[PDB]
């Protein structure tokens, strides 16, 4: 059972930077003799083997055919905005609604992430984002890919949200 994590949000909010920081501290080699290299790289987060995908919808991915496929396949979603980019925060609701529509479910594991919290130019207050997360019923954390503040915790929290969802669906 790999946990399938998807990182979603506006262009330039730091999705790649966050994911690279996570992989750097959580990748391992795994022995697998049924593979014609005998070892593969895996990411292990809070004891779980995880797959990682980044969903962009702007830039080159404005020409993509894959947006809904990423939402169907992902099991939990890091919904990233940047604390110095009001429009990226306003975009979050559209991403969340789209995920709910594609997955046809109201309880989708998700964590709201306010990235670039090292920056002094802030236009999205912590309380604004906390209120949004509370309405959705999901955790909120502020992160910095530059300082590593919050990065591990954001992904660990998402893994726990997926775990609790899998435990519920099993029951
Ligand atoms: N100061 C600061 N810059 C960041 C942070 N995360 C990403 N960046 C910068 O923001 C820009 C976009 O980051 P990127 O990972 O390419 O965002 P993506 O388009 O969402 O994948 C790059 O210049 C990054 O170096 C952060 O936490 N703090």
């Amino acid at each position: 059972t790999e946990y399938k994590l998807v990182v979603v949000g506006a262009g330039g909010v730091g999705k790649s930077a966050l994911t690279i920081q996570l992989i750097q501290n959580h990748f391992v080699d795994e022995y697998d003799p049924t593979i014609e290299d005998s070892y593969r790289k895996q990411v292990v987060i809070d004891g779980e083997t995880c797959l990682l995908d980044i969903l962009d919808t702007e830039g080159q991915e404005e020409y993509s055919a894959m947006r809904d496929q990423y939402m169907r396949t992902g099991e939990g979603f890091l919904c990233v905005f940047a604390i110095n980019n009001t429009k990226s925060f306003e975009d979050i609701h559209h991403y969340r609604e789209q995920i709910k529509r594609v997955k046809d479910s109201e309880d989708v594991p998700m964590v709201l992430v306010g990235n670039k919290c090292d920056l002094p130019s802030r236009t999205v207050d912590t309380k604004q984002a906390q209120d949004l997360a509370r309405s959705y019923g999901i955790p909120f954390i502020e992160t910095s890919a530059k300082t590593r503040q919050g990065v591990d915790d954001a992904f660990y929290t998402l893994v726990r949200e997926i775990r609790k969802h899998k435990e519920k669906m099993s029951k």
